[PDB]
């Protein structure tokens, strides 16, 4: 069942930080919404830098890379300066170092792609013709019930895929680990658009190995501090007595 959780307080948190969110727990399977945009629990974004997380699952299923490849800077500017390396595809993942997923993209191709989004089921499964940028500009887009799935399956090691591939996945993910407890995630940021999405989607490994997934979707604004993804999703799980 996927239905609204006990959120007095956490609809006060998002209040709090003036956006409009939704915060999507998966226990079991059991999901529950928490938030002050419920609605956007069920409405489609495009994934922007989380699809990263199945590319790679599908580059390593398939050997067009494996996890000591490195991957070459070429020596051009890049958006960012902390992507301006030759980096792993691990790397890659905890920096969402676009150029490294827009190669593997190229290599894993068009056909390839589709044929295994298609299978995977992932989102609207719709990809286009252009291989090397659909997860960011559209056509593909997924809601946050769909992200918190796909990424509790992938904790699971519950996805259509190798089980060492899953491993090595999980592996890239690790965000903050304390008290026995791992928060394992990926954030996203859709910036070039009318409507900014920004995304936190992972999970958390509690000490007796019992997982609980998440999907923040939420409002950005360029105005916004830097941490302010990470600060609410972990305001709402230790309320949630999560962690």
């Amino acid at each position: 069942q996927i239905v609204q959780g006990h959120n007095q307080v956490i609809h006060q948190y998002f209040d709090e930080k003036n956006t409009s969110g939704v915060l999507v727990i998966q226990t079991d399977k059991k999901i529950n919404l928490y938030g002050n945009a419920l609605s956007r629990a069920n409405t489609e974004y495009v994934p922007a830098s989380t699809f990263d997380m199945l590319n790679a699952l599908i580059g390593l299923e398939n050997q067009k890379t494996d996890i000591n490849e490195i991957f070459k800077w070429k020596g051009e500017k890049r958006l960012f300066t902390a992507w301006e390396k030759d980096m792993t595809l691990g790397e890659a993942m905890k920096l969402s170092a676009v150029p490294v997923y827009q190669e593997l993209a190229r290599r894993i191709g068009l056909d390839l792609m589709q044929k295994e989004v298609k299978r995977i089921g992932f989102g609207n499964a719709e990809i286009g013709q252009q291989v090397d940028n659909f997860w960011l500009v559209g056509p593909l887009k997924v809601t946050p019930i769909q992200e918190v799935e796909f990424v509790s399956q992938l904790a699971h090691t519950q996805l259509p895929f190798s089980e060492k591939v899953q491993a090595n996945v999980k592996n890239m993910l690790l965000l903050e680990e304390s008290n026995g407890y791992k928060i394992f995630g990926k954030t996203g940021w859709a910036m070039n658009i009318k409507s900014q999405v920004g995304w936190l989607t992972g999970w958390v490994e509690q000490p007796d190995g019992k997982i609980v997934a998440f999907a923040l979707n939420m409002e950005m604004r360029s105005e916004m501090p830097a941490s302010i993804r990470n600060e609410l999703l972990m305001k709402s799980l230790k309320q949630l007595n999560i962690i």
